[PDB]
């Protein structure tokens, strides 16, 4: 096209929107929209999308010409974010292609990776001491040694770059990903970087959903050479408008959920529907996690003060073919859901964790599941299987809502808040009921003990009672109601969850909060007893009463925000004790084994062992101090244990480093 | 624009009083007040030209030493420092447009370099002809080789060590204070690099106003991402107190009313604590006499009194090592929240690090460094760095850390009232066990701590009734059981301003009252808890641990003065140190 053609035409147009960037000159920019000029020309607003390369330098031109007239000769706003916030078509990662290169797209989805801002050499100029000629040359992000081999006037090789000639502007790295709130089942999410400049770095952080909006570019493809697969993404126009366009929604359904919500059994109904009828034999088991879906409040205090409301569910020790894996996939009901396992099979896992880019050579800092999937859920399939180096991160992910990330010298601290419903398979081939839920399993018992409910499964081992019921729902199951009976669709259950999390806010009533203190407090005295040299293990601990108000405000949630909440705080304190029916009821309700890894009767008959060791562990009555002969039998006379469970536990305090062992038969305490 | 004329300019100017009294002395220290007076285009010339505007103000030192009224003996080594700008940046204040631009920018020493030489004119030689090649490297560039001769054209030139002038080189990171600045935004550093004259100034762990040029180092093959922030330091100086300490000046009436008030001593209790814990009210006072610390004061002929104290908050995971750490640091200056265990290589305290990009032992300062005045609330104490352990008993008796590493040999003060908390090593302890054998910590280390409290999920009727009825009303949100007498603003702005101007001095009638409380714990009660090498229940360092809570009750009040009945505030927080 030609040079005024187009300025001329943005001058006519565009004023109002320069009179408000001249007060602020450090800016530089403008929120232009599609519709704005399409009023004026509707041509000029299709010319832009069509070759955003040299149109918008004129229309930043145009701009500059407005600045430098006659009447108005204000030499301020240089720059301008000639790339317009409001577009035709709002374009995908998925979605992407190669015909809309070269061109003005908008691009959705959320950021995973952020680069440290680095300046960016544009416009290199090179004068030599020998020869001195005055050239420059253009540099961009994506080339590298743009420089010339001799000079155009004596073939100097020792050329010098000058940087106070040149342009030193703003740079950044991101990575822009695919959203998991809008991504369906069965779909893999593609990856795409940007490049984020002058007047628009430092616009979001990894873990949340951005917009992206500008020109599409290309890496340079050399003749007679393979196609390049690099892609940069030119974002000018610095917007957030992504999480309207996926978050913000019309439910016209919610007028028809008021005659669903007014009727009866309604909890029972969202249970029977968001989880397959195929899997059945547990129904307080798929209550909790039903539960779980729908999170509580969150509201913010003084002083830093914030109580979270997202029950963790975590299922240890279930069998070799599971319904909680099948489950699993129907977990995903609720939204901004990512189905990934353990595994993330990356650098960065589960957490966040700073990972080498071979694009750019700046140190980058990645997102993992637990930080893109904030302010929703985050189902992992193997909660056991995880690294070392993300197990560091999941004790103040879950608890602090933060992964906290100061390892790459940034310290970004990225928000983890997403209600994680997730499974473990257990190490061994079997489950048994002495073993506690910390000895079967990889995790520390810190984990644990965080996790609001926590459900053991497991069928029966005759068949009289187990095949009989198992085989007899799932033979005619085939090609029938059996199979599933949802009375309502898992697309409209899901639609009933976005209002209730985000409008519906429920409070409980006085009756309702005595109603959890008299339960807590009437089972601390059941199971109240007097240890002997040592402490009695508390049937409820104080952390584990915050999640009680987390189960009864989740059970609130669907009770159409009911003030008096004694109808739901009976069922909520109910699962909790079905839960610790099973499990943390080791000696009375002893919940030392969810906080610890050894529980209240291990560690007593450990600190008994240790009167038999400790009195002779100088003395080497054997081969060293305190023989395990001598030990099994004033372990076995005092009342400790047997000569079995004496090896038990001089094999578990070798693991645990408590006591270890020189030769066969002396067990010296370390 | 011209360098000519500049150094004339210069001298109508030429801080002269400085000179004078700087002479032997390698830097001078210019103020650009002075020099905004005489042309303000050239003081602007400071800030937008930087490479060459203070070359002509080197230059301009030695005429003024040549000079008639004037001669010295002819020094080029003058170091044109200038201290004062007219703007102080931010943590993320740098940028691209402070590329060669004189800036100033404060912050806090996190990682310092040893004292290596650097190479500022490198001088060639050739091996096959020998050709006295010179070329003088700048600092701020990144190390680069000639490639040919200049005669023949050969890879043989190398550098030698003997006609080659050297120059002393520093490498510090600039992480500005996360005193909540650009809104609580990630720190962002920016590697500095100290000269010869400015080398060793400042200690890894200090509050630190150093201005620099900022300039760029070619790094990456991508002309976009080949860049590092490197500060040419010209001056360095220590940052004043008055922008290191809180401005109290809006809350200086409304602290002074809060001493007519009778229950001041409660007021600050509930309050520098959430009242949702309504727990551990003996634990409460004894966090809220850690917070307004002794004073510290200088005995003379050199030496010190710890005005620290250290209270140690060990126990039970299910109620303490819970929130007890949180709210502390949200109210206390200058308190960053730090876990035993952690991905950083220092820690707790500060670890030396070989990793470089000379290879050189670099030292990290750790958070006990970095806490200068603060208070570092260290969670899980049991699981801490075995180097540490070395150097945490260092840092609770004198507050020092004395790193003794290959190449910085300077000792780093800590300064940081620490309340650390630990898991015990077997779990679900009890008081049939002695306290310091069950624990990870040695015994000679928790008598550096002046209090140690215990917390326990106790099964009694009330304790649990308690918990059970505070943490439902605070809940559903309650103004009676969330919101405290005072505000947690005005609270924050209470600790600040007591410790800078109110200071407790010792009474005639404060004195008597401890006279009879240590007489009395020790007069057969002495012989009855020893058995002949036990150690004893009070000794005179438990007497330092009594004295600067009676301080401490009286920075409560800031009543300037201590009282028999203030003592006696501090006898029965004291006894609850040894009973429980």
């Amino acid at each position: 096209m030609d040079r005024e053609e187009m300025i001329a035409r943005f001058a006519k147009f565009l004023i109002n929107r320069l009179k408000d960037l001249l007060t602020v000159t450090p800016k530089r920019s403008l929120a232009i929209d599609w519709a704005h000029l399409n009023s004026f020309d509707p041509e000029l607003a299709d010319e832009l999308l069509n070759n955003p390369e040299e149109a918008i330098a004129s229309a930043e031109d145009a701009i500059q010409i407005v600045l430098r007239e006659p009447p108005l000769l204000v030499e301020r706003e240089f720059k301008v974010h000639a790339r317009f916030y409001n577009l035709p078509k709002t374009l995908l990662v998925k979605e992407l292609g190669s015909e809309h290169i070269n061109k003005l797209i908008q691009v959705e989805g959320i950021i995973t990776r952020v680069s440290e801002v680095k300046p960016f050499v544009e416009k290199a100029v090179f004068v030599c001491r020998d020869c001195g000629n005055e050239m420059v040359r253009l540099q961009r992000p994506y080339e590298n040694l743009v420089k010339p081999a001799k000079c155009d006037a004596c073939g100097s090789r020792n050329i010098e770059l000058d940087v106070d000639k040149s342009r030193f502007l703003n740079f950044q790295s991101f990575r822009l990903q695919d959203r998991p709130e809008s991504l369906k089942g069965g779909q893999m999410p593609r990856f795409v970087d940007a490049i984020l400049l002058d007047d628009l770095v430092d616009a979001a952080l990894p873990g949340d959903r951005v917009l992206v909006t500008g020109v599409l570019r290309v890496i340079l493809e050399q003749r007679e050479k393979r196609p390049i697969f690099k892609k940069i993404l030119e974002v000018n126009h610095i917007e957030q408008l992504s999480k309207e366009i996926e978050e913000l929604e019309i439910s016209p359904e919610d007028e028809q959920k008021i005659r669903e919500l007014a009727k009866r059994k309604d909890i029972v109904d969202a249970i029977v529907d968001s989880i397959a009828p195929a899997i059945w034999g547990h129904r307080i088991v798929k209550k909790g996690i039903a539960l779980a879906l729908f999170g509580g409040v969150q509201r913010t205090l003084p002083d830093g003060t914030k109580l979270r409301g997202e029950s963790h569910v975590l299922l240890v020790g279930d069998p070799g073919v599971a319904k909680s894996q099948l489950l699993r996939y129907v977990a995903n009901l609720a939204p901004r859901a990512i189905y990934t396992s353990g595994k993330s099979s990356s650098a960065a896992g589960l957490t966040a964790a700073a990972v080498r880019d071979e694009f750019t050579g700046s140190w980058v800092l990645e997102a993992g599941v637990l930080v893109l999937a904030d302010g929703g859920f985050a189902l992992i399939d193997e909660f056991d299987k995880m690294s070392d180096r993300d197990r560091s991160a999941i004790h103040e992910a879950l608890e602090q809502q933060t992964i906290s990330i100061s390892k790459a010298g940034i310290t970004a601290t990225l928000n983890s808040r997403t209600t994680v419903i997730a499974a473990a398979n257990p190490k061994f081939g079997r489950f048994n009921r002495h073993k506690s839920l910390p000895e079967q399993l990889d995790l520390p018992p810190t984990l644990l003990s965080r996790f609001d409910l926590i459900f053991l499964l497991l069928d029966e081992p005759d068949e009289k009672v187990d095949a009989s019921i198992a085989e007899h729902i799932l033979k005619v199951r085939r090609g029938e109601a059996e199979a599933v009976t949802p009375k309502i669709p898992y697309d409209l259950l899901k639609k009933y969850i976005a209002y209730a999390r985000k409008n519906v806010h429920p409070v409980l009533s006085r009756e309702a909060m005595e109603e959890i203190k008299r339960y807590y407090v009437k089972m601390r005295k059941g199971l109240r007893r007097g240890d002997e040299d040592g402490v009695q293990p508390i049937p409820i601990t104080a952390r584990q009463l915050e999640a009680l108000i987390r189960l009864s405000e989740a059970h609130a949630r669907m009770r159409l925000s009911e003030t008096v909440t004694r109808e739901d705080a009976r069922a909520a304190i109910e699962i909790i004790e079905a839960m610790m029916k099973t499990i943390a009821v080791d000696e009375e309700g002893n919940l030392d084994v969810s906080i610890l890894e050894v529980g209240k009767s291990s560690k007593k008959i450990n600190k008994i062992e240790k009167l038999v060791d400790i009195i002779k562990s100088l003395e080497s009555e054997g081969e060293f101090g305190a023989p395990e002969e001598k030990v099994i039998e004033a372990a076995k006379q005092a009342g400790i244990g047997t000569k079995a469970d004496i090896e038990k536990l001089l094999n578990e305090l070798k693991s645990d480093g408590r006591v270890y062992e020189p030769r066969a038969g002396f067990y010296r305490v370390i």
